[PDB]
């Protein structure tokens, strides 16, 4: 009358529990956050891969059964809504799980940034995890475990060490806070990127975040939520209604062709959820 679930956590470890066969996603999410002693859980969710190996958020309001057709109820715990100002989070631990996610986002190449920013962010990670630089605990080899960037230059490594040396006295809470302030200013911070085609058939990327919808073709356009009147899908296609022009005198619907109905439905859902979260709480 129950099914085993496995969840990859942000530090790489694996949470196992059992849930009732007809459990809604909420059941499992609540168990994972309890495990994590996470009170600010609303920023977070669970992803799964479907039979086409596409990533999907587990809808907490719905039976897991209906979403994951396989009995392989394997999930990944992830940031869903990236806070525009992490300093305003109530708890250090929320910020910590947030850093872990952003570290992956960087290493995986999902959040690009300057060599400069990579080294600064790296040095904050090192101060958080290792503490103060010391020539006697720190060979010149003491940061061999850390990944900082999709690609490790021995010069990135030296710059991380240089900056680490300057952070002396800094507590994890502060290393992390500094980490979050440089990270939140990055261009792709918190943007969920989706492949699409525009009306001419030119391949573009439609990003969703706290502030609105982004189009990239090379970043191009950006629609703050306040200016999105309606978000909808039909078939392969994704639509937004906006009031263009200086005085917003008319409505215009802009359309994007997505690779299939399901890609359109995932984009639409993610956009709706972001609008609800960021604009209605």
């Amino acid at each position: 009358a129950s099914m085993q679930c496995k969840v990859i956590l942000l530090d790489g470890s694996e949470y196992t529990c059992d849930v009732e066969k007809r459990s809604r996603g909420q059941v499992l999410f609540d168990k994972v956050c309890e495990h994590l002693n996470l009170l600010e859980k609303d920023y977070f969710g669970l992803t799964y891969r479907d039979a086409e190996n596409q990533k999907n958020w587990l809808d907490p309001a719905k039976e897991i059964k209906k979403q994951v057709r396989s009995g392989a109820w394997h999930f990944s715990f992830n940031v869903k809504f990236y806070p525009p100002d992490p300093a305003q989070l109530s708890e250090d631990i929320t910020r910590y799980y947030l850093c872990l996610q952003l570290r992956d986002d960087i290493v995986s190449g999902r959040l690009p940034c300057s060599f400069v920013t990579l080294a600064l962010l790296g040095s904050y990670t090192v101060q958080s995890e290792l503490g103060d630089y010391d020539p006697d605990e720190c060979g010149s080899d003491y940061i061999s475990e850390f990944r900082f960037a999709p690609n490790h230059t021995k010069e990135l490594e030296d710059k991380v060490i240089e900056l680490h040396k300057s952070h002396r006295g800094m507590t994890p809470a502060e290393a992390e806070m500094h980490f979050l302030e440089n990270a939140k200013k990055l261009s792709m911070y918190g943007v969920d990127l989706h492949h699409a085609k525009d009306s001419e058939g030119v391949e573009i990327m439609l990003g969703v975040c706290a502030s609105g919808l982004l189009i990239y073709r090379l970043r191009i356009n950006r629609f703050a939520w306040p200016k999105v009147l309606k978000i909808s899908y039909k078939r392969n296609n994704f639509y937004i209604k906006i009031r263009p022009g200086e005085f917003e005198q008319f409505e215009s619907t802009i359309g994007f062709k997505l690779p299939n109905h399901r890609a359109a439905k995932r984009l639409w859902k993610v956009c709706v959820e972001h609008h609800t979260f960021f604009r209605l709480l």
